């Protein structure tokens, strides 16, 4: 349901908006595999890099929401990631449209 380089939806405020998932944090091993640019290895975080700790201790996805500036990229745990489906599709149309 949600893979490397997959799509998402994901709220952001009141809505959600399709997204790209670019690493996946694995909070046990504090490691993430990213989308380059075995052979996709497990890595740290980064000397300047941070996961909010609201969600660091749970799986987390760092997203690129799609059309939005890469400024606006950030961690999402399970509380704000949905799968690309038909049935959250909807869900989205719902709340921008109708509320």
């Amino acid at each position: 349901e949600f893979a490397l380089g997959g799509r998402c939806l994901a709220f952001h405020g009141p809505l959600m908006y399709e997204a790209k998932i670019l690493k996946i944090w694995d909070p046990s091993s504090k490691m993430y595999t990213s989308i380059p640019n075995k052979e996709i290895k497990p890595q740290k975080l980064g000397e300047d890099e941070s996961i909010p700790e609201e969600i660091i201790n749970g799986k987390c996805f760092f997203i690129h929401y799609q059309g939005w500036k890469s400024s606006w990229d950030e961690w999402v745990g399970y509380d704000r990631i949905r799968a690309y489906n038909e049935e959250n599709i909807a869900m989205k149309k719902r709340l921008a449209n109708l509320e």
